[PDB]
RNA sequence: CCCCCCC
RNA sequence: CCCCCCC
RNA sequence: CCCCCCC
RNA sequence: CCCCCCC
RNA sequence: CCCCCCC
């Protein structure tokens, strides 16, 4: 009768993208420099070096840590990563040389290694001032301490956190959450950053976003690596650090969700409003929608996945402004740039969760006492 | 047994029409070029000098945007695509040359793109107006950032979003959507618009409308194209965007479907009437059918696919009614030129709907809150 | 006992008719020109010519409209079809070739289509006239447009638009349909009545009776391709008039089985009369046996198949009056030439159904209102 | 235990005459003209001339009608059929030759078909009668349109459907049904006999009667002629006027069958008296025969198929008796010479169905109005 | 466990009776006349001379009928049945001969048959008696029409039809059925007494009674005869009514298991005796038996098969009764001269049958019936 | 015979 | 014929 | 279009 | 014996 | 012992 007149959109968009037999390839370019795990200690010092050599000029840095996550990630393990995000990439290993450069008269050893995009002289440079800025510290403090060398094995995993801060910042994508990430940096890595006097979180945040924006690939494959990254067993204090850091990103872009939900449990009144039960079915739809999708449900919006906006509740203008609304009131809300639709129930939803705060009985259901002491102290 | 005295229509149309034995091929002129996707930087690129040269002159953009768009898809993709549209064609190869004409007394080298449709010349004279443009740039503003020049890796999206636009907009099938697609490509789209100052929405759209019209097989590439473009895992900003937009022409031409839905929802009081109970058999039909159809069933207008027709609510004259008074008195139309087959329906349930958007009273059945202090708060 | 006193009349017809194991062929005349999918192209040029012409002779227009329908099917499809439908005729292929006639001193090189039935001199004077209208537009609208001209894709699907509209209302079998034609092709097609100024619905109606009433093979013909067109994924817009206008066809000549079924909907009072409930049996036989038929049970009165009289409803007088005087009491028969075999039962089932249209409370059993509220609010 | 006392008898009297190891052939005469594919075209061309030819010698028309029928059958279709028939006459193959005859002083070269049943001189004679009616027209009425004239493919067939009416009439088989034929070829054809003046149905009507006496053979020639016929796709509207027709023979001389079916439907009392339940086992076997014969348990008493008496309520007194009192009850036999064996039962079952055709109570129960506000109202 | 206990005891009767290994055969004599195709013509216009002469001296009719018979099955086919039946006789052919006899001055010329049985001189007697009728009905009247003489093809078959009467009433065996004989080839055939004056049904039927108890060997030949003749297809008028009057004698003999089926069709309420019961299970063997047998049941008695006596239930004296009662209460039995065995059995069968057929059953179930109303006032 | 309207 | 809106 | 907060 | 009407 | 009527 009234029961069957349902079109159920979502779903039958999640079906239609899902089963389209046709695959697109999107060129990538020439190749991606693709090390192996033999390769990853001396990534490790790499990163180590960018951190100990004091205010360098980090603009390539983001290419340095997105090297690391994928060669600790692996060379058929990123080549997995990037026929499944469809993409041509051709293989161009990585492997360790050694070149002989004469620098200032005199000429001596270091090691290069094999990249496209980055080069030899690169390298030799940011040794350079690396050995400049070792020969300070000796000076200064006299000698240089295991923890405050760059032969720590966290080195990459601080430079890959300051990159989980940038990804968490970028569900927006316009560059404003820079100042966010600058805050977090300063806060969070306190140690790292009074031990590493190489670390900026401005530089490196730049760089951060420019490699994600030049190469989008790039934040697939991280994306993936801290996925990983969040399933071992354990870690160190500072992949414990980076596994926290990146679990943030869970949910980026899907606040309204959350908020949905909090307004399910805080029990607003106008979630009974007539023209939000009208929009109930499809808010229903979506969340089981949400749960359906399940565990990668929220790493949709940090990758453009473009189901992501099958999760969007700014599509009910109704219930999207009374959740809102209640979220304003409670104070969740912050500077959240994002306006009602429906003025009328979100000024009212906001009245009423400014209300609800301020009182608030003991409730009794929830006290598990059978006889009232309060009453016998009062 | 009066149960059994039906006729199923729009199954049995379904059962006609995709069991049919006969074949038919339309040829449609001399050849289409379908390139590989070695020239799918070639043609980003080209899109690049496309969007860099001021004041543009873009009516020849239309073609090079379904280029990019086959190119993407890839050689045996599109022309397995052709092929399953019903459609000689022959696979005319895609390659690039140099092509060396001294023009203006100094002699210029150019790398050029051998095409069918798209003739040397006027490749040619895209490439120097951009010159001339980008001369008059790095003039007016001293140095071009690696974002204000032609090598971006989004030109193409960015003309295939214009596109989306145009798609979304052609189920009126009459150029009456340029002015909505104006609009739109203003509000999305304003870091482009900014930037690359060649951005002319107007003749970017009315170059799109042409090539939609001349050639009707375009249509087709573009709508496989744009739902395999849609399920990649990855995506860079624009291509995000160009997602989100395509994703708004699911379910052009058949808004009736979808406000039958929502008169259901906010639970209208004429689809009781009785001559409404007379169709919600037939409705229900419908739905069904477009439930059973699942995946595809909303690029069904967009593609001028004969099935469309079985999943029209013009047919249901109460109904139609009805839904589209339900959708008048909530205001959600607009215009919406269509017109109401029943008016005394349509004009008493938009009544109705006027009422409800006024009233509404807050449902506290709904809250499944077991606390009686509500009645105090009431 | 009287269970199986059950004479299965309609299926024992149909089982009599589909298991016979002699067929009979019929000879069609000299040979039917049946062009493959490489002169298409040329005779869709000719059907331009035809509809750019100033007021032209349209009595040559059915048979080019036809010969253009088997060139979209192609060569061994139509031998199929024709193989398939019985009849004798010899695949008289049809190729381009160049006949050169002097006319007005003057000796001029056209392109010319051998064809048994179609001359080169009826080529040349299609040309040559237009010709004329070319040079007429050119001098009072100064410049042509692309729109303007022939050599656009839509103009044999114009034709076999009207064609489409002929074919249904090819049911009367009396050329009575001519008026409903007109009307129609003027409703439907205002776009091409206004850009092609030759288009006379008249005219090519006419013609298009006369190719289907001298040549009985090419109305199969025209069927299955309009069920091969129907079938195609995509298509321009003309071919989505053609698909529209001709799935009106689906149930022509059989409106009294669909308003047998509207009868049952509105729960019209006599069909519970004892001598309709006589005859419920073997119409649910028949709407059984049109079910089974399911897909081509449509197009069996358009092809004068003679399974079409197993579809009947006029062998039950009680059963085919009281669902005619239904179909009157609801004003949904405008014309229907046909009476009624039983008046008493006319004339009261329409007094009920006058009774429904005009009355009719609001069913709140069919909407899920917990509480009707409104009731007080009135 | 007395589930199974039970001698089927109809089943093995016709297992009796079935399986029978003497198949007999008799002596038919000389030979029948069993023309090809061929000779289609001059057979419809004769048709024509007699039927053009003012008032026209129709008593050699029921031959050319027949040899029609075989001419569409085909030379070996026919063969195989009288050889299933049990026949012997040989093929008697038939050519297109030229006899040039000298009339009326002047030598003419005509088209004269080689037949052994059918002379030169009298094809000749009526070749001429064609001529003068034709310049006769002409002189009249100044100029005949094509459809006025012999060479429409159709001519053929207005003979064989005055043969379909004259053999649904041959189930008395003494021509007693020319009234009828007369009657009914005036009601249809009307427009044939509106243009072909030569149409006399009377006189056809006799040649066929007469043609069908002299060869028997052709009543089985025609009814499989007619068998396969209504097994083609598509046709002419004449053609499916024909095959119509001969639908109308199915069920020729078992009206007692169909009227047993219907006083079931109607609920007759009389079905439930002692005397008809006696026999109702018998009659319920004959009706399991007629069931399991299926396709051609119709076309048994237009042959003379041995098997033919099986098919008779007529042996069961009661059960015959009560069947055609309700079927002369009702009205539905006009004058149905065939009387009762019981009078008694005959009365009692009239009166019964009089008294139904007047009285006649609505169900409302069968009619689904569950709805009691729609229940209390009527 | 006790459906094991079964003794079949009609099958093994059965098995005992066929599979015997001393088969003692019988010498009928010195040989009877076998005419082959041939002498069929002259044999008919023999016939054709008994039927017209008035009051003719039938006492030869039966062996010329019988001739007749042979003539048409031929001569290698009548030898076969006469085989099969178990017979010794030699085929003393008979061929057409010419005999000139000197009557009253005059010699005549006439072709006379040489038969054994049949001398020279009585058929040159009935052929001058045939020439005194002749002359006496054309002075009478004048003229006479050609189906009104001796050269028609069906007086034989004429002869034959009184046989196939004779055959059916000669179940009784002493001369019994000579009345039925006459009243049915008075009410069957009034046409021919109406034109051969000669037909007299008692002197013919006195014939086939003295040729077949004379010829007892003939009952079989005509047997066969009969089942042969009712299975060619084609026939004129006359074998059309001796195919419908032999089918009449099809289960000559057993009407006692016939009214046993009737009986079980009523439901009379006898058949739930507990003396009933006990013998159903032998009166399911033998009906079981009766199907098995099938084709060749029903000629068992006339035919004087030793397998005939097995389908006798007048050795269940309980059953027999009951079925003979009831039978004789529903009037179906006439003067059937066979009293029952259990007399309270049949009286109370018979009384609640006379019971029954005073009363209607309801037969309401099979269709949809409310059956408040309709039943009582009905 | 069937068909018939509107779209 | 179908379609038509905003996003 | 979607996205925008805090940790 | 079978068939028989109207369409 | 089997058969037995009507069509």
């Amino acid at each position: 009768a009234l029961s069957k007149v349902k079109l159920n959109d979502t779903l039958n968009k999640d079906q239609l993208l899902s089963s389209s037999k046709y695959t697109i390839q999107r060129s990538t370019g020439d190749s991606i420099d693709t090390p192996n795990y033999d390769v990853q200690k001396h990534i490790n010092k790499l990163c180590g070096m960018l951190l100990i050599t004091e205010d360098a000029n980090h603009k390539f840095t983001g290419l340095i840590g997105m090297l690391y996550a994928m060669s600790r990630l692996g060379r058929e393990d990123t080549i997995k990563i990037l026929r499944d995000a469809g993409y041509h990439v051709k293989a161009n290993g990585v492997d360790v040389t050694t070149h002989r450069q004469d620098i200032n008269g005199k000429e001596m050893k270091f090691e290069v290694l094999t990249l496209a995009s980055l080069t030899t002289e690169i390298q030799i440079n940011i040794e350079i001032e690396s050995r400049k800025s070792y020969k300070k510290m000796l000076k200064e403090m006299g000698e240089v301490a295991p923890e405050y060398r760059h032969d720590s094995p966290d080195c990459g995993m601080i430079i890959l956190c300051i990159a989980a801060l940038v990804i968490t910042k970028l569900a927006a994508g316009d560059r404003s959450g820079l100042t966010a990430v600058i805050r977090r940096a300063n806060n969070v890595l306190k140690n790292e950053m009074k031990r590493y006097k190489g670390l900026l979180p401005k530089d490196i945040a730049n760089s951060f976003y420019e490699v994600f924006e030049k190469h989008p690939h790039f934040i697939d494959v991280f994306v993936h690596f801290g996925i990983a990254q969040s399933s071992t067993r354990g870690g160190s204090r500072v992949e414990g650090i980076f596994a926290g850091l990146f679990m943030n990103a869970y949910g980026a872009g899907q606040v309204m969700l959350r908020w949905g939900v909090l307004a399910k449990s805080v029990k607003n009144i106008m979630l009974g409003h007539a023209s939000v039960q009208a929009e109930m079915e499809q808010v229903v739809e979506v969340y089981e929608y949400a749960q359906k999708l399940g565990g990668e449900a929220g790493f949709y919006h940090i990758l453009n996945n473009p189901k992501a906006s099958l999760l969007s509740l700014t599509q009910f203008p109704h219930f999207s402004s009374v959740v809102l609304g209640n979220a304003a009131g409670l104070g969740i809300m912050g500077e959240y740039r994002g306006t009602p639709r429906n003025q009328d129930l979100y000024d009212a939803a906001k009245a009423y969760a400014e209300q609800l705060k301020e009182n608030g009985v003991i409730n009794y259901s929830v006290l598990d006492l059978t006889a009232e002491e309060l009453e016998a102290i009062k």
